């Protein structure tokens, strides 16, 4: 139907279901995290959403955490409900949250990585070379030990959409 | 008896909490007795210090104070005592794991800390350790220094139930 | 006619809002392979200050620069004077105002990225590839450019008056 | 005579408008190569507070600084005492109190310039040109007065200075 | 690529970004007008503009001023950026402000138009022949000397959308 | 049995005047079948446009919306309208007086009307004339312009009673 | 008598203002007797229709309404009459001086207005005029065209004392 | 010395006053033939403006002039300078500057009929006989003095006057 993408947070009925919509897509495919854990941060004011919508319905997102005082994005969730993936939708959501992020002036996304999902960073252009010095991100964003850190690096002239 | 734990703080927006947190300067004043009395009721009753309270039978028996420095992303425990004849129950390590629990809840994952010698086992047994990762450059001139003791660090994890 | 210099950015004023229109459109044009959608948006971002230089009421050249005290430099974005007032020591006063400026303001290094079309200008400023700052203190904060030359410029603390 | 403290500013009383301009006197005239004006647009900021030492009325000393909580340490900006009051502990009774003012204010660190001239008073106050402090946290903060020596005092909380 | 019209004016950040995107493509599409004439009318409250917003960008518009009390309606400025020319898009940016003037009680366009706009207004349902007395226009649009007088009168009975 | 006139419009209404200007754009609709439903619609429930309502037994059989553009110093007639099982009655006459009577009362003394081929003997019965007086700068632009349609003018006396 | 001139009229009255409108009413209609009387009293009592009137003794005997049209820069003579006991004294004569320095004062220059034959004679000793210099345009429509009745125009010069 | 303009009026503030006491001065002197009550009701008057120039305090001369904006132009109605500060570019940047505040409030054509001794003035102005304004638009909103030339000037709104 038609798809579309909101930027959704806890700061209205529509956006409240959306996002226990999300809540119930981030605990289903990311099933290692408690779901109390998974409804703190995403109902969080601090934590905004990347929401994908197809007719009505929450099938995918991105929950993020903006540091623009550090510099930096950080990356909490990221699904897609298990009937929609490998579509690209992955992709067209890593995208429009690209460009939400030039759009707001801010350049460099990091993310802790397992190792199942490494190759889909990869393929959104993430790299292993964190060019961020370690001071300025430790504490801020969610240190999975054992998890890979992983960058990615913006560039505000492309349009990502 | 009953036992229950307060995260309490002075407002500068009630009773109950006012004669909590004396009780709680009475304890750590006198499990502490190195700290001058003034200056652990400057920081308890200060607005930025909260701290968490055990309380048995309507009575302070214990507690931790803390700052938390969100911006910065870690807390500085300030101080925490068991009064002197409820110590060796588990109280100390309750009020830990509590203090624990409630860092999550706040999306906060580091515990700063300075020890003397005779504290820093307890530290350890927290789950404290030696090692920094913190950068100087972002808790110096935010946490009481303490020239001639430890610095302790703890690291918190999101996914685990503390309580 | 008489020249002013103003520091102008927007506030988060009729005058002030055709005269950011104006440095649009003189870093626009003197900046031909930048998109004029990302200098807009960078030009009329709240957190972006613009060095005006005003010749008869009408924009003639500008420095669009960000600052960092936290950081303890200042980006330097665009610098254009416009075509028919160029090499007339114009963008000489623009830095010369804009170091100035920053003296009182305790911000006393400054950071630019240099194509080869410009990178002689900025060694006439002062500038050089010697970059003092440690890298811990910029990488993202500076929109890292690749291809081109980071610049630093190391200012001359004044006692005022 | 009567001696007397206050933490004096320009905020947004008669008595306060001309000991600050009696505190711009004596920091102008014991400061002899700053300019009178600059010294007046910070003694007259409203972000600086200064340190007035009364004595039977009159502004005989003082301590000009601008606290950076959010950075953790306060900037030493002008010290003096009026030339026939030197040499009797003003200087140090000055500093004791601003150390004891901060300690309430949990700010534990005074960065401050120190030129020739008065680098020793600033180490019998306990000074050191050692700066724990993160350059990353003053940087882009305090004014430079480059060609003095930054010194910095870590002050004890758990200690009385008044 | 999502297409959207919308009628805009000065009285929001995409909003002023949307009319710097404007007067962009007026200066660069009509380079006689001065840059800052252009941006002094899109900017100014009684001119409202059209905007055509190719996913997300200005590549069009029509600046127009509306004078009820007169009966007609001032095309001020009419371009479609360069890549996007010759599809239809001047078109139906015509059309639209012609059902916007229709649920508006205002059926008649004066515009002065140079030689190369002739055949463009024609093609609009544009024609020499004036019907509105000169003292109803004159004095209240900016009129050219040796720039043709264009006047459109439309049908409120007839859908242009 | 019982008859009615009442200048309504869209005020910018209770439920009684909004079921009549319904009701007017029905036999404005239904008489005036070359008028697109829609633009009657909108013009009738535009502010600045009223209605002279014919109302028998409370029910809408006729009206007159015209449009008064009073810095202009005239009336425009927009729709003319009798349900017809009511027509030939002379009511259509009385509305045309009543409005006219309305008008002199408002100080505007001129009514501009576009009248096709078939219309253009109910106005010529109603005073209206080919020959207009107001000049083409007075008119042109204000009043919707229907080409191959006859303009015709009315001037009102005000020294007259219409009704 | 004590002799007075007042520009007034019936505003969105005053008891003595109110009286001495219906004291023109009757002037007006008595003087004027082929008008309707209701024509006058609309007239006099129209709130864009002001009225000088002259009192003397407090009792009124002759006034000149009027209507000033701004927007178009004339003003509209519309009724001028003096009670018969006293005619022919000059009354008429500074009931127009005053009503043209009024109007000076308010940067209105140009009188029209539309005399019937026994007019005629007193307006021309007014300085009024049969060439037209006011546009057609202008005033077509705004003032009644009487059939019959003879358009005189008058030109005011700002920089006379006409009082 | 300090050379200011200001457009003024009376609103229906004495230095204002004062200053267009000035101007009724001035014009008064400078057409001496014309009837004082008659310039000062007009500059008085509130649909007026008048535009000031000021010169070390002192009205050294000024526009006086009526906008019509429903009619799309503007009137001059009275211009004078000062005997002494004659020829000197005042009267010309006196209309520039008058022209300017025309473009801004988007009014483009000024009319004024003209005494013999003025035309000069209002030729370099740019002024000319060639009245495009329909009669219909100005007649009657602008007195026709009988011997006074009719001229008209059109404001071009994309150059710059000042
Ligand atoms: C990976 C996503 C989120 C993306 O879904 P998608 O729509 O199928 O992506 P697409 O645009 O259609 O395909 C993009 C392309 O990415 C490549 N790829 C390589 N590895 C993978 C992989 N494991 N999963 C999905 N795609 C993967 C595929 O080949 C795709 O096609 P392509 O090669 O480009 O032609 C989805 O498959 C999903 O929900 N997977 C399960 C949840 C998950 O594992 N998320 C990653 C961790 S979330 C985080 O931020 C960290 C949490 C903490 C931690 O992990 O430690
Ligand atoms: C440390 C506490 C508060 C804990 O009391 P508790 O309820 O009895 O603890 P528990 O859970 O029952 O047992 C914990 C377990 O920790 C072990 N342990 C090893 N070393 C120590 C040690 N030094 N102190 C307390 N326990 C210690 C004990 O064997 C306990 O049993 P376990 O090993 O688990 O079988 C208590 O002993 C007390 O009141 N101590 C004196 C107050 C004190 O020194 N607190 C810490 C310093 S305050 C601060 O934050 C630092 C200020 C800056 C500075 O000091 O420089
Ligand atoms: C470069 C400026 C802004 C300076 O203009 P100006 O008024 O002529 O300066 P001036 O005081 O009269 O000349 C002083 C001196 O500058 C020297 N110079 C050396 N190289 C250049 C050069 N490439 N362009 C212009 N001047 C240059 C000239 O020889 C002059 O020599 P002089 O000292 O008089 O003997 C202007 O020419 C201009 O707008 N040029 C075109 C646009 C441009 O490339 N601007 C600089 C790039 S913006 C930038 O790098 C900021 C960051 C951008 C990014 O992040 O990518
Ligand atoms: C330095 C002060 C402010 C101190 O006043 P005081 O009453 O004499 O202090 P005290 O407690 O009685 O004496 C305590 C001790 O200070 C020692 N001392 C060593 N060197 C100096 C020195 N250069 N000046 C003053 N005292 C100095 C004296 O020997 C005393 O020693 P002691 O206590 O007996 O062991 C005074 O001498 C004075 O007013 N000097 C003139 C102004 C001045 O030098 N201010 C400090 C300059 S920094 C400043 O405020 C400007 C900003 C920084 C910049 O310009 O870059
Ligand atoms: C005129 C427009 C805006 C329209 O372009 P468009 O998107 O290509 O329109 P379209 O529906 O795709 O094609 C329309 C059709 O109109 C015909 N045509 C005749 N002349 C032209 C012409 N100069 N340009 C474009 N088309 C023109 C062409 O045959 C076009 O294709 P078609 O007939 O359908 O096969 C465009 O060409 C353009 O951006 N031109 C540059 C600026 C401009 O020409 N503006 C018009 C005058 S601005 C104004 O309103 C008055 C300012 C005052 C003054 O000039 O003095
Ligand atoms: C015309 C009316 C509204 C009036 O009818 P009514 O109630 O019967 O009036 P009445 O007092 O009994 O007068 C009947 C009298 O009018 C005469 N007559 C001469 N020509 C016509 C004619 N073309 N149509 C209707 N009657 C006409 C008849 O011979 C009758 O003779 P009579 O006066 O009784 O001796 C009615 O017949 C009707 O419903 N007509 C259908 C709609 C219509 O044509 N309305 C007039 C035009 S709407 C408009 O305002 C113009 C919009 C723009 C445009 O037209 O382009
Ligand atoms: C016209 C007036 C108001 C003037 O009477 P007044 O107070 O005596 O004025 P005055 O200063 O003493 O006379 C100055 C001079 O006016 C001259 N005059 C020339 N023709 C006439 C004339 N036809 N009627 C009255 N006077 C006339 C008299 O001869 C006087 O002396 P003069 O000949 O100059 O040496 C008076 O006669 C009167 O009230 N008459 C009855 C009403 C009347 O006819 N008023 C004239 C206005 S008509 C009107 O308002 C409706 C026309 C609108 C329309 O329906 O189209
Ligand atoms: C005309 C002005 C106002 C001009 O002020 P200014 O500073 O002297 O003029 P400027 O800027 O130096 O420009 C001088 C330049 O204008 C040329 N010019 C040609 N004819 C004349 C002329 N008749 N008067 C003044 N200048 C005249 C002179 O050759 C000068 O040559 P330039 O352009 O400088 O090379 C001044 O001379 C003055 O105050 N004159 C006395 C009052 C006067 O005549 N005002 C203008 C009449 S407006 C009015 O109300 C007339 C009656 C209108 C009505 O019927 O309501």
């Amino acid at each position: 139907g038609i798809i579309e993408f909101h930027v959704i947070g806890n700061s209205n009925r529509r956006v409240l279901l959306w996002l226990v919509g999300l809540q119930n897509v981030f605990s289903h495919q990311l099933p290692r995290m408690p779901k109390e854990y998974i409804a703190r941060l995403v109902f969080d004011p601090k934590h905004k959403t990347l929401a994908l919508i197809k007719d009505g319905r929450v099938i995918g997102g991105i929950c993020f955490r903006m540091f623009p005082t550090q510099g930096f994005t950080e990356i909490v969730f990221c699904a897609v409900t298990s009937n929609e993936q490998v579509k690209g939708y992955g992709t067209h959501l890593m995208n429009h949250l690209k460009e939400y992020h030039i759009k707001h002036n801010i350049l460099y996304f990091l993310t802790y990585a397992d190792e199942y999902a490494i190759g889909y960073f990869k393929k959104q252009g993430f790299s292993k070379d964190i060019k961020v010095p370690k001071s300025r991100y430790l504490g801020y964003i969610k240190d999975y030990e054992g998890a890979t850190l992983m960058e990615c690096e913006l560039n505000p002239r492309i349009p990502y959409t």
